[PDB]
């Protein structure tokens, strides 16, 4: 609500990444790499020590395909919240 507005404006952060490590602006177009990479940059920016990432080992558009409730059991507690609200606004914006 409140935390979530406010950490929102850190996802503008991940758009330097994708310039950087070549990854699209669109989820739907992302390599499995591409997808472990967006988790990568979440683990550093928010230091968290176990993203699933063997859960996450799929396609951009397997990522795009699960809804919030499905992605919130494979992605850790509190953080999958954040994850999935860069997720969305991602699919939604670009
Ligand atoms: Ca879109």
């Amino acid at each position: 609500a409140v935390m979530s507005q406010a950490l929102k404006a850190t996802f503008s952060g991940f758009k330097k990444e994708q310039r950087r490590l070549g990854i699209p602006k669109n989820p739907w177009l992302w390599s499995e790499q591409q997808v472990c990479q967006w988790l990568l940059w979440a683990t550093n920016e928010f230091s968290l020590v176990n993203v699933n990432l063997q859960r996450f080992g799929m396609n951009g558009q397997m990522l795009c395909n699960l809804g919030k409730e499905r992605f919130l059991e494979l992605a850790p507690d509190f953080v999958g919240d954040i994850l999935w609200e860069h997720l969305e606004q991602m699919i939604k914006e670009n």
